[PDB]
């Protein structure tokens, strides 16, 4: 791919965070951790799982990121819709407004609903995501594997602002500890 160009520097908006969840001083790595992380509740806070958005919103134009996900047994990432729900239940699916895949169990799914198998050879340490809002896509990238295509949501109905989406996952294994990091330009 060349997407490269359309990078764009996201950094976390903690307002948003689970409450476990401890965001680095420059807002560009979450990891999960041992306690509730002293944070007053509010209505924007994800109360089920270990997710996040980034602060920024797009509603235009082709935007690009990195994370790296090195060491880490299960995660979520992509887009969501702003408006996504944050408290209770709920399935990762374009229906709920998110476009995303995850490692879970050695696998790697795309959040269809249902759910897609992806076939990866080379488990990534770094994940590309590209979004072109006016096109209707979401596409992810191996950068371990030259970039390589994993998934491509097409399409797409956004209905809404996007904003990056992560989920550290739970850690009852004491494998998964690692932070996401959002890579550098
Ligand atoms: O709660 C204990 C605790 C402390 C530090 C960390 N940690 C911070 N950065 C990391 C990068 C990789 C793996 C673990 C990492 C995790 C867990």
């Amino acid at each position: 791919h060349h997407h490269h160009h359309h990078m764009v520097h996201i950094t976390l908006d903690r307002n948003t965070a689970n409450s476990w969840l401890i965001i680095s001083k420059d807002r560009r790595q979450v990891r999960m951790g041992d306690t509730h992380q002293n944070v007053s509740d509010n209505k924007e806070r994800f109360s089920n799982y270990p997710m996040v958005l980034g602060a920024q919103r797009f509603s235009s134009g082709k935007m690009y990121w990195e994370v790296d996900v090195t060491q880490k047994e299960a995660w979520d990432l992509g887009v969501c819709r702003d408006s996504v729900q944050r408290k209770g239940q709920f399935s990762l699916s374009p229906e709920n407004g998110f476009w995303t895949i995850w490692l879970w169990q050695d696998s790697y799914e795309a959040g269809t609903s249902p759910q897609t198998t992806l076939h990866i050879q080379v488990p990534p340490c770094q994940i590309g995501i590209f979004v072109d809002y006016e096109a209707g896509v979401v596409s992810f990238y191996n950068i371990t594997d030259h970039g390589s295509l994993i998934y491509t949501f097409s399409e797409c109905v956004f209905a809404g602002p996007l904003r990056p989406f992560f989920n550290v996952g739970f850690n009852y294994s004491g494998g998964n500890a690692a932070p996401l990091k959002l890579c550098p330009l």
